[PDB]
């Protein structure tokens, strides 16, 4: 029928990507679908951070903790297996993002706790000490549909991002959380699935077989092999480090930027850029116009500038940006 139901039994966490991949792009946004999983310990950057830049990599590899790319922007986050996760996509017009937040809501309140929404993604709980955070999400809307994931925090490590992670400089020349293992202290991650689940079936007034996913076998999604197989990669998830001869670098209010280039006979022969940028696609289109100008501070700005006509929203990281190589070149 309309709903699914789907329950990754993996904490692969390329596996679990490619599934929240599938969703969003791969599924008709006839069903509506939740998902249910969580990743063994793993950093997730943004599709357009440099890893050998942002993190230990050595560190990772001694600790044995996973890299994985989502193909979204922004920075990066950790995982590990007291993190419960959760991804709702459905259709439009039928469904907004209240939906997906007043389910989980109801469900937490199903497990004896009472928390509210907070800012635009998070759920707070209400606290003697002040309000403390207890399930971080992201959202996007499409044309055909709308996309809820987040995370709930059950028994997480917080503070070992900060191990894996380096020291950015620039990023701190320039700048609140529980488990709820302390409030309910026996909760499960199956628990907490039946609780969303409920709430889930409970407010669409049906019942479906969950369909236990993992990797071992191609779970009932179109293109999955393909999918898992670039998603899993090496060459995404990592990619060479980046070797060009000239470095500029900011942060922003926004976010921060590395530019990388060669200049030859006064003109740029290659040229890459690195972002946390929730959005980068106008940094991405930036190192697309970058190639072959000329090296000075007028042509720079030139090209930086004509990106704005299909870029209306993101205006000010550009103005930001040409500013910035203006007066960065000499
Ligand atoms: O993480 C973010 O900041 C954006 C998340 C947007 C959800 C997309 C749907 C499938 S994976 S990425």
């Amino acid at each position: 029928s309309t709903l699914r139901l789907l329950i990754s039994d993996s904490y692969d966490p390329w596996f679990n990507l490619a599934v929240e991949e599938c969703i969003f792009r791969q599924m008709p946004a006839t069903q509506r679908v939740l998902f249910l999983w969580r990743n063994a310990d793993t950093v997730v950057i943004g599709r357009a951070q440099n890893p050998w830049k942002e993190c230990n990599t050595r560190r990772m590899e001694e600790d044995n903790v996973r890299l994985a790319r989502r193909s979204s922007g922004g920075g990066a986050v950790f995982h590990d297996l007291g993190n419960t996760c959760f991804t709702f996509m459905a259709g439009k017009p039928e469904y907004d993002k209240t939906i997906s937040t007043s389910i989980v809501l109801n469900a937490l309140n199903a497990l004896g706790v009472s928390a509210e929404a907070s800012g635009r993604n998070d759920l707070v709980v209400k606290t003697v000490e002040g309000d403390r955070k207890v399930s971080g999400s992201a959202y996007r809307e499409t044309k055909d549909r709308g996309f809820h994931h987040g995370t709930l925090l059950l028994n997480a490590d917080l503070s070992r991002l900060a191990n894996y992670l380096n020291p950015d400089k620039k990023k701190l020349a320039a700048k609140r959380v529980t488990n709820l293992t302390e409030l309910l202290p026996g909760i499960t991650h199956e628990q907490v699935c039946e609780a969303i689940t409920e709430a889930f079936f409970a407010h669409y007034g049906e019942r479906v077989e969950a369909e236990i996913i993992s990797p071992n076998k191609t779970p009932d999604l179109p293109n999955f092999a393909e999918t898992f197989a670039r998603q899993s990669s090496w060459e995404w998830n990592f990619g060479q480090a980046p070797a060009f001869s000239h470095l500029l670098d900011e942060r922003f209010t926004w976010g921060g930027v590395e530019l990388h280039f060669d200049v030859e006979k006064g003109h740029i022969t290659r040229a890459q850029v690195f972002t946390d940028s929730l959005n980068p696609a106008p940094l991405e289109a930036l190192a697309g116009r970058l190639q072959g100008c000329l090296y000075r501070a007028d042509m720079l700005q030139q090209e930086c500038e004509a990106l704005l006509v299909d870029f209306p929203e993101q205006e000010k990281e550009l103005r930001e940006l040409s500013a910035w190589m203006a007066g960065a070149v000499r």
